[PDB]
RNA sequence: GGGC
RNA sequence: CGCCC
């Protein structure tokens, strides 16, 4: 399935620092059946899950990164491969997740076997739901690198990024952004994989 | 319209 | 309106 037990037992060690109890947020960029970016997100803790998958239909990647989230394809080249399954499985049995939209995010956790997931949808519209996206991007721009392509609607906006998406849309219920210490969940070298002849 |  | 619900 993609991961040694020596990394198996690193991940859900690391997922113990989420409250099985507490708001979690999920949001994905990319299609449900072919993710790119996928993160949690718990306000309670500052706790959050942030990574990357390589994208099978290349050509729909494309696509959805000039309307979307503007990630360039070569940056993804480092990821771990079987990091999304893992993930998800490892999630706590009948967990609330919250997010905006939830049809993507229902239909990515029943392709994993997770139909015990319960999950809140917000509903708001893309205004609403983006009214503290600039204040987001202004206090946690140093946590995502990914998003460089030019993203349009014609008019260029800010890049969807999973997680930020996360954090803003908690602000926007929230009615407030909050300034807070955030502590990602992952170590860095599980997320991301490289020498030296050939 | 919402998601990407 | 590019795709998708
Ligand atoms: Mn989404
Ligand atoms: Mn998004
Ligand atoms: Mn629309
Ligand atoms: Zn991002």
């Amino acid at each position: 399935f993609g991961l040694t037990y020596s990394q198996l037992m690193t991940l859900k060690d690391a997922m113990l620092q989420l409250d099985p109890n507490a708001k979690t947020w999920m949001d994905i960029e990319g299609r449900p059946e072919d993710p790119v970016e996928i993160a949690l997100y718990q306000p309670s803790s500052g706790c959050y899950i942030h990574f990357f998958r390589e994208p099978t239909d290349l050509k729909q990647f494309k696509q959805d990164a000039k309307y979307s989230h503007g990630i360039d394809v070569t940056d993804l080249f480092a990821t771990q491969p079987g990091l999304t399954s893992a993930v998800i499985d490892a999630l706590p049995r009948n967990m609330v997740i919250t997010c905006q939209g939830s049809d993507d995010i229902r239909k990515l956790l029943e392709s994993q076997g997770r139909k015990d997931i319960k999950l809140i949808d917000i509903a708001l519209s893309k205004t609403d739901s983006r009214k503290y996206e600039n204040a987001v991007w202004d206090q946690y721009k140093d946590l995502c690198h990914m998003h460089t392509g030019v993203v349009v609607e014609k008019e260029e906006i800010t890049p969807h990024c999973a997680l930020m998406d996360c954090i803003m849309f908690d602000a926007a219920v929230s009615g407030g952004l909050n300034t807070s210490v955030l502590r990602a969940v992952l170590p860095r070298d599980m997320v991301f994989r490289p020498r030296v002849v050939l």
